[PDB]
């Protein structure tokens, strides 16, 4: 099994011509990681092992500066674009002015066994919990998503938390989410978060 | 580290002569997923990124025609004969006049994350959610186990779902699961996904 | 994409000298999975595709004998050690009288896409079930997470499980979780799992 692990997306339907992943020189991504396709990672992001990013279905998928897609992570999303050249603006997410099918942004931790699936927008300096789940949402800045808790169809508003276990699927329950505050258990993690895996980037990279 | 990702199965006290996969030669098999032992793929079947098919324990392991086996989806079962050369049918699963450890239909779906541990049946044109678990039970056809679901020694009636984060171990509860219908927002989803999937395997072994 | 499976893990704050991962001759470590870092695996282990054990935040992650790290599963630890030298002892596991970031026992099966994350001690002949997570736990001897259930904050009191299903968060729930008895279904399973798969180690060494 000979292979190249960062690869062009394939032909196909919605896909006219290939591309293939726009990777900042600081960014680390494992050997057995996979990022193919439409994809733009940012500065000091490390990518662990078995993670993977596909962006050849819904596409575009941005990582911003020093977030971190640990290991086993996928992130995915529905087809943004039919057979026609019509752009399926409901699979589309809109974050500033610019259209991506997944946006994950800066300071922003995916954990172990995570997933974002597009449609979907993760906001700055938010922790997304080991094993969470993320689909057809808008997750705010400065939230916590704790472990195994699941946004789905939702917009999380912006500095609230979802506990451990908890699916919100309906727009009514995202907004009574509780708040983030300082004695919250996950108050500080994600800066710590970040700050270990930028570190852990730069070291890896300099085994690479 | 060199190795072929597609393989035998090791010589144990339960399989006395290794068996390598059959996979049709119109089904992707990506470079970093695993496929092992008494595996049979169908036409146009993908398999992505950190896939692990695994048919050393319990055999065989069948995937169907235009089925897909997304991004770190496990399939693996218990163990069905023993050290003694006796079939232990508990672990055994029976669609149409066949024996299977696991048995994935046709125009099946498994989405990113999920698992289906055998002894175990899907039926055709089911959609697994992601991070969806299936583990002693037959899934009838056309269903849909939305995100987070899980079936656990039941058996899910034809054209019935089973909502995200459900964890259903009782048959009362299978027997009341609702059906999926027209206006059911996973109603068409099946469909596209196998439409979309079947369009990536074709691209994806045009750059193989 | 050439690369070693099994990787010293990177110099970084606090993290002086690299180590590499100290693997008893009769482990096998398949060449899918990944394993980094200050990690000991005892004999007869079976590491199997897509796992990833990594040893570069917290450390020691330490994997004793005839136990499992099914496909799929993450071992990974907070820091132990912080940029000044000092040991954060509340993400450290004391077992016997030695400190790990996270402590795997003997005969221990970690099942497909489950998460044991440190500070973590999982006792001798535990099983922890598909999909299931274990985070800031010590997980008891002789005890059964079944499939989707999660142990956080909270230690498991030896010879009980955890309903499939189940978050676990608070020390009240988990002083009163239900006792494995000689008629509760998973109560001789990991004596069969860890027989299978000290067998499938052997077996699939002999084709290494
Ligand atoms: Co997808
Ligand atoms: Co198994
Ligand atoms: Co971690």
């Amino acid at each position: 099994d000979e292979f190249s692990n960062i690869r062009e997306n394939p032909v196909t339907p919605w896909n006219p011509e290939p591309s293939a992943p726009v990777i900042d020189p600081t960014a680390y991504i494992d050997p057995q990681a996979s990022v193919i396709g439409e994809v733009t990672i940012g500065a000091n992001v490390m990518v662990s092992p078995m993670a993977s990013i596909r962006s050849d279905e819904g596409m575009p998928i941005f990582v911003g500066d020093r977030s971190n897609v640990q290991d086993g992570v996928v992130l995915h999303a529905l087809e943004t674009i039919n057979e026609e050249g019509e752009p399926i603006e409901d699979n589309i997410v809109e974050v500033d002015g610019k259209e991506y099918a997944v946006y994950i942004g800066n300071n922003v931790s995916l954990a172990h066994q995570s997933q974002v699936h597009g449609p979907a927008a993760v906001g700055d300096d938010t922790f997304i919990g080991m094993q969470a789940f993320v689909f057809k949402s808008k997750v705010g800045n400065n939230c916590v998503l704790e472990p195994r808790s699941a946004a789905i169809g939702v917009t999380i508003p912006d500095g609230r938390y979802i506990p451990a276990g908890m699916v919100v699927t309906s727009q009514a329950e995202a907004d009574k989410l509780p708040e983030v505050t300082d004695d919250y258990a996950y108050s500080h993690t994600n800066e710590a978060v970040v700050y270990v895996n930028v570190h852990l980037a730069e070291g890896y990279k300099e085994t690479s």
